[PDB]
């Protein structure tokens, strides 16, 4: 058995710094500003802020990922967004908690509602500005093999992995309001749904980077779960049938890795 090199893939490390004029750093501003302009809004205040436990002393209890304005201008901050994509997502984590905790026709949950579509707005404006700067932070985002490798990759997953039987409780995140405590033994969750996302903002050049993901299911599971869980052992099918795929694919995923790679080098 053997596998492909690629040293480009892993570099620059993640001990590198802050650069005014960087690409990240300019989209964190674009990003902040449209934060300024939710937050802006008649009666957002609600959403500015996290939730007080204090206050409402079940909503962590049936919230599984919690967000606001605050949590989400200090990921900006930290350039946890290489682009609208990730950002997005993570704004209209509000929308969905406060459907969930208020309803969906809750006059908060329209409220939310209100900053997300404004932020669509905005990024439908600086469309192109937009473009260039994340296609400038991840080269790979315009490369044909590396969307090539991405549709592959979704393919195992939503093809052969997603259909192994009784795979479900793998598909998503865990739901908190179901399993109490499996945050709290679970520092690290990874589901399907999640690696999904990954694949549709390319985040993987190489099966390694995407194994990395798909055996976190396996091994949370048996941290969770146990060695001998009927959920490990779904999760253990889960991964397998992966691994198989990946070496019926060798001979397609091999040469997609070599020309990413080259491609990665030439970025």
């Amino acid at each position: 058995g053997t596998t492909v090199h690629c040293d480009y893939l892993n570099r620059p490390h993640k001990s590198i710094h802050r650069r005014r004029t960087d690409p990240m750093v300019t989209l964190s501003s674009i990003l902040e500003s449209i934060i300024n302009d939710m937050r802006d809004l008649p009666n957002t205040y609600p959403f500015h802020t996290p939730v007080n436990a204090k206050v409402v002393k079940d909503y962590y209890k049936i919230i599984t990922r919690p967000m606001d304005l605050q949590t989400l201008r200090e990921n900006v901050r930290k350039r946890l967004y290489p682009s609208r994509e990730e950002f997005r997502e993570h704004l209209e984590l509000i929308v969905k908690n406060s459907a969930t905790y208020n309803g969906p026709k809750h006059s908060l949950t329209q409220i939310s509602q209100s900053m997300l579509d404004l932020c669509d707005e905005k990024l439908k404006e600086k469309e192109d500005k937009l473009a260039r700067l994340e296609k400038a932070i991840n080269p790979l985002l315009d490369d044909d093999d590396q969307v090539a490798f991405s549709f592959i990759l979704d393919n195992i997953v939503t093809q052969k992995m997603m259909a192994v039987p009784d795979s479900w409780p793998f598909h998503h995140p865990v739901n908190k309001k179901f399993v109490p405590d499996y945050y709290k033994v679970i520092v690290n969750p990874m589901d399907l749904e999640t690696i999904r996302k990954n694949i549709s903002k390319h985040k993987y050049q190489s099966r390694e980077s995407f194994l990395d993901d798909v055996n976190l299911i396996l091994a949370n599971s048996v941290k969770y779960n146990g060695p001998e869980s009927q959920y490990t052992k779904t999760a253990q099918e889960i991964v397998n049938v992966c691994y198989q795929t990946l070496t019926e694919y060798d001979e397609h995923l091999t040469q997609l890795e070599k020309d990413i790679c080259t491609a990665k080098e030439a970025a």
